[PDB]
């Protein structure tokens, strides 16, 4: 099938590669630097499945910016464009899926666009108002950065959109999608869901949330924990093995972070309006009390030392552990925080090359440099690399992972 | 070994017909009720396994309301005595574990005290210093009520803590007691761990207010669902199939109940004092709050009727599925907020004999002219033998547990 995917970012290159094995795949984009490395099989992002199947699989797939000429000949269209929340209207900022949506529909009078792009609840419903109909469903994606095409491949489970007034096509279009994320799985157990739009948008929003409420939880206690000088492994080790609690994704940190926990969980506290909570509201302020409280901690270590000049070595930025961005990175919230005080601060990342001109931080990328100058060194996860100034590292990291 | 267990309630019986398949077990309490049912074979509560011990096992116990008799004799003494939340004094109230350690320190110079009641973090060493001995140790109780015995059989994990500097002989006990546990259990692979008093009270408090963090969160997303008509199990299910999350423990009520999560949550937050945090606050409020839409709901169907008198059928009080009390169940909140209107109350409990006299709610045990009388018929968790006036039937329950 000819399938047209807006977007050649972690979601859109994952899905226009998975797609490119047995369908005719065209991924969109509006910078040059994607499609050119796209249509040279090389993934502008890292992600070790994509890199391997550009390079050694026979994928029906190619890039371009001619966005109209992609979606005339589109028989279907993912729309995996991005969907930043915006503090000033307290919401999503729509308008890159809503410009997409507008392009298809001017040059495309059959296809059915498909939303993957993370969206406001009741966000379908009203595109469906807007442009005045139905052939517009959502199918959350749940796929993790460096693991992009890998949870694609091996999903927990796929979920479709379908109303039950729609189309005879859009319903039909909407279990073929569906069926086609199934096939071209490799994992032989996928649950397929198919349900109202709403209810998929909530689910996307309300997984999310869930993930960052646990973060923010296992943060909570670490606090605690550190407030009170108990060991945070030993009792995290003692609630995870209760088995309805669980020995993952429970590693503390300096704060979720990531392009995704941190705007989902906003977005949703926002789509509950007035209705009755009060954890929504809590999951999203617990982030910015866990952040002030690690930087008070790095702080008062300072103040502890005598050096005429205190410097704070910030070990990556990198958002988790194994990412290629920084996005939200929960250590940079914390840097800012330092900043406001007469604290010198350099940085050790060798994935940049710059840090904007107004930055005061200085980048050190020569390690030896870097851990000579530091009086205290801050990371958001250990390295053994760490390992001959361990001393003064402060880390709140316990697992070394995620 | 000669053990005497402080307390014949679900944890007291639970643990002391365990014990005593092969220890000499005493079960003190001060409910001549409760010690004439044990000695005759019979349990004082509602558990399978308890009942099938008691009067098919080989055991070795007997109960006594002679506590300095049991206490004297003992080598180990074993404490499950109440620990209830007051908010008056914004704590739990430890009067009856302080009035057992006193009671048996003054009898018993060589027995360790080992609680199993749910404590204050900070607790076994406000206690070692209050009476000046080392011999007071901690051992967290996971087990479910109506699965007492069941999940001391086959245990989650094992912890009792223990301290550097504690004496030869008390860290001897805490190890000999943590074995006694493992060795009893049928279960092959328990995890046992030995950490700090603190660190364990720590471990019970995090994880029961993680399981009601979870609940809570369940019941806030089923808010915004019946908010917002939308499929409560379809979102559900839709974000329970990505394993992090999970399928198990996430079915909406009217709050968590039960004698537990709601005073250790509250106890837990107090514990934090000033430590900053947000998230532990909202797991108490969100039930509240919960608690409080639940009852404009009902409210609101209710005025949508036209009869002279609105009577609220209230289908069980039990705290969750398959439950012998009522502690803190929630639908009783409910109940109490509905109160405030002109809103007749009865109530179908078959356990209940009577209501307090001054109870303005109405006990009607005859099932049918209950179904004649309610106007709408209000329930925790729904159950088959109200099929034929299911439309009346208001409830959240969605899995048929817990
Ligand atoms: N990154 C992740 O792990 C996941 C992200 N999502 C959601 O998917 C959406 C995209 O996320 P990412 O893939 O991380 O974004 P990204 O920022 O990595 O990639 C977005 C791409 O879309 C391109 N683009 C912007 N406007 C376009 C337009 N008008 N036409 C064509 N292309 C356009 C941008 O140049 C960029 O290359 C977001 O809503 C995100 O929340 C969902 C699941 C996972
Ligand atoms: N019920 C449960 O599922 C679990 C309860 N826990 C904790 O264990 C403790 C006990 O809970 P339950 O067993 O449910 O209580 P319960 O209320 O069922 O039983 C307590 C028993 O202790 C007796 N008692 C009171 N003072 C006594 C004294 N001074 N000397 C001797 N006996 C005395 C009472 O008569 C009562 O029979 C609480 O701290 C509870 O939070 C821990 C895990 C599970
Ligand atoms: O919607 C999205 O974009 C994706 O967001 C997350 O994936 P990702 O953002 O790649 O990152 P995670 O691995 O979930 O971690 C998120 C943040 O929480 C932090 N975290 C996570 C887990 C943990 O134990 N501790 C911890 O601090 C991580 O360091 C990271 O900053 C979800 O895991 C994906 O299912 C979802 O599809
Ligand atoms: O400390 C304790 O006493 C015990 O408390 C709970 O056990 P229990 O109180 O018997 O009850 P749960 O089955 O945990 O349920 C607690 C409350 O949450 C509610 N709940 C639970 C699960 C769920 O999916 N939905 C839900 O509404 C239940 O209806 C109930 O009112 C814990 O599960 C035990 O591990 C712990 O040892």
């Amino acid at each position: 099938m000819k399938i047209a995917v807006a977007g050649s970012g972690y979601v859109g290159l994952s899905l226009g590669v998975l797609l490119s094995l047995q369908n005719e795949v065209t991924i969109v984009d509006i910078l040059p630097s994607k499609v050119d490395k796209i249509n040279n099989g090389l993934s502008p992002i890292q992600d070790e499945y994509i890199e391997y199947y550009l390079k050694s699989k026979q994928l029906s797939i190619k890039a371009t910016l001619d966005s109209k000429a992609a979606y005339k000949e589109a028989e279907l269209v993912i729309i995996a464009t991005p969907t930043n929340y915006n503090s000033r209207i307290n919401y999503f900022d729509t308008q890159h899926v809503e410009t997409v949506i507008k392009e298809v529909l001017s040059v495309n009078s059959h296809a059915t666009l498909i939303i993957k792009s993370t969206i406001p609840i009741g966000f379908i419903t009203e595109m469906r108002q807007k442009f005045q109909t139905d052939r517009i469903i959502f199918s959350p994606e749940f796929l993790r950065e460096s693991k992009a095409l890998y949870d694609n491949l091996y999903p927990s489970r796929i979920i479709v959109s379908c109303e039950e007034n729609d189309s005879p096509k859009v319903k039909a279009d909407a279990e073929k999608f569906a069926l086609l994320l199934k096939s071209a799985a490799k994992k032989n157990n996928v649950p397929v869901l198919i349900m109202g739009a709403s209810e998929a948008e909530a689910v996307k929003l309300f997984a999310n949330t869930y993930l960052a409420l646990r973060v923010a939880y296992f943060n909570e206690l670490d606090t605690y924990a550190e407030s009170r000088k108990l060991n945070s492994h030993m009792i995290i080790q003692g609630i995870s093995y209760d088995d309805r609690i669980g020995m993952h994704y429970n590693n503390p940190s300096f704060g979720y972070g990531g392009y995704s926990l941190p705007k989902d969980t906003k977005q949703l506290l926002a789509n509950y309006n007035n209705i009755p909570q009060t954890l929504i509201e809590a999951i999203v302020s617990s982030n910015n009390v866990r952040k002030s409280y690690i930087a008070k901690q790095i702080i008062n270590v300072l103040k502890e030392q005598e050096s005429p000049v205190k410097v704070v070595g910030v070990y990556r930025l990198i958002m988790k552990s194994n990412s290629d961005n920084f996005r939200e990175s929960a250590i940079k919230d914390v840097i800012d925080i330092l900043k406001s005080k007469d604290i010198k601060i350099i940085i050790y990342e060798p994935m940049l090359n710059k840090l904007e001109s107004e930055d005061q931080s200085v980048l050190v990328n020569d390690l030896e440099n870097f851990k000579k100058q530091a009086n205290i060194i801050v990371t958001n996860r250990y390295d053994n690399e760490l390992q001959d100034v361990k001393n003064k590292v402060y880390s709140r990291d316990i697992f070394g992972r995620d």
